């Protein structure tokens, strides 16, 4: 029993994570095979970054300005290129830590583990969610761009975010491995505010089903809405609209409880209309969007990873 | 910027996590050097754990009774013994993954990460605190028992918590790795209620520096206390007795924000007297105990780990 905010373990990552400076500009890379992934923006002085043109910046730039090191150890870099906003530094040593990986491109409102890295060496691990306007919310100081985000299914890593970019409001912005930005953002230091943070509401649902399986169950009441009736709710507090697509989803927890989504969904009502009268769920006394029901489900059973 | 709730890295805890089988009972176990340790109610039944006699029950135990598998590679047992409530299981090799190590025993209100483990696969890393009571609030089904809690200062883990036991009320009870439980708990399925579960009030203040350098600042007030007037607010809403000691450990992040300790005991004391109104600090909309002074430091600074 226990439900907790949990990150993948991350000794997979740890074994990818490389320092890349070039110039006077030092930031992490990811290691896989005899390739090095990190945001181009490497190739930029603070200056460049209002208004950089990278296809000029790294016309400048050869092989014997990409240092990397992973640990003590300096890799030889033997070529590189642009692809989108990442530089692919080729190495003349394929990693022995690469493990089983993929790349992904993730959808708004799923959730990946960030393993935090300065200048290559793995500072803390912790779960966040692409948000609806395609931000997260992260732990990220000053040289931490190039760390990374990412699912594990066993014994594959699913590499899905690189870290590139904090906006002025305090929230982040980043990259799938193929180096294309998340939402509308740029590698600019420029005016770029985020839209709407809407609340994912598939995930509050997937978690107050984690709430009655392990023993909250307050908030049950003695009703049923349906979908439509319930996305005006939606609508007037900023969440996302409920899908059959989101109902299927969260079918077998719905199975193991045996609560039916649209009860459910009109629990959630309530608690949105009502509030959560100065009581707690799962030990927060707000409503939680960033675990999916593929998270709840896992943590409830007790998958584990190769 | 920004805040979160991070674990520590997990791979040189990873690499020190095995399978341990007794009988029908599996668990997991940490192999350090040529020991492995684990819980000593591996050798119970589900009916020992009502009243076990552990020293007549390891009577019964011989080396070759105690299957101990590191992913696929089973291990030799050459020798056992009982040190308190764990089992130590010296075997013929040494764990090849060893990291630079501590036995450490934590004190109330600390933090550690665990590593939530199932038949010697790691799922996930998480946070959490030993509580005043010397209980902690974790995320473990079956099979987890022999998980472990650990700190990392660089290169070195400091191994502080072993997980053995569920209580009734769904909190968790554990060990240090000398095998002496947190608290008053035994390990046997019997009456075993917690006491009070108090608000660890360092921690709260040290979490309210963290949010006033991220820039959540609406909770800072025009006015001051003594530690004996906030002392009077806490015991009413059930904080840790603040004291000198603490106020001197809050020292760093009162230089660094500018904000003497007393100035946000009276913030604290205005939330805990008003609550906070519909608002959250930190994504949070209740008071956060589980970040220690050191660990708000830490994130603020962004301190890294060999
Ligand atoms: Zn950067
Ligand atoms: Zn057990």
């Amino acid at each position: 029993s226990g439900f907790r905010k949990m990150a993948f373990p991350s000794g997979k990552v740890e074994g990818c994570m490389v320092q890349v400076t070039c110039g006077t500009t030092t930031l992490n890379g990811l290691w896989l095979d005899d390739v090095v992934y990190c945001p181009r923006h490497v190739i930029c002085t603070s200056e460049d970054m209002l208004n950089p043109n990278y296809e000029d910046l790294l016309i400048r730039k050869s092989n014997h300005n990409f240092l990397v090191q992973a640990g003590n150890v300096q890799l030889r870099v033997i070529g590189h290129s642009m692809q989108n906003c990442v530089l692919k530094l080729k190495v003349d040593t394929a990693n022995p830590k690469t493990p089983k990986y993929k790349f992904v491109r993730i959808q708004p409102g799923q959730t990946f583990s960030v393993l935090a890295c300065y200048n290559g060496s793995p500072s803390g691990v912790y779960q966040c969610a692409m948000r609806p306007n395609f931000t997260i919310k992260g732990s990220f100081l000053n040289g931490s761009c190039g760390s990374v985000g990412f699912n594990i299914d066993y014994d594959c890593v699913s590499f899905c975010y690189m870290h590139h970019m904090e906006l002025p409001t305090g929230v982040h912005a980043g990259t799938d491995l193929e180096g294309n930005f998340y939402g509308p953002f740029v590698d600019r230091q420029t005016a770029q505010a985020a839209g709407t943070d809407t609340t994912i509401t598939v995930n509050v649902l997937a978690w107050l089903y984690a709430a009655v399986i392990n023993g909250d169950r307050w908030f049950l009441n003695r009703f049923t809405t349906t979908l439509n009736d319930f996305n005006l709710v939606a609508m007037k507090y900023n969440y996302e609209p409920l899908t059959q697509d989101h109902v299927d989803i969260l079918g077998p927890l719905s199975a193991q409880t045996g609560i039916a989504v649209l009860d459910m969904c009109a629990s959630l009502k309530e608690l949105l209309q009502n509030g959560m009268n100065g009581r707690t769920i799962l030990g927060s006394a707000l409503l939680e969007d960033e675990f999916t029901p593929f998270d709840v489900v896992r943590q409830c059973s007790g998958v584990t990873f190769q």
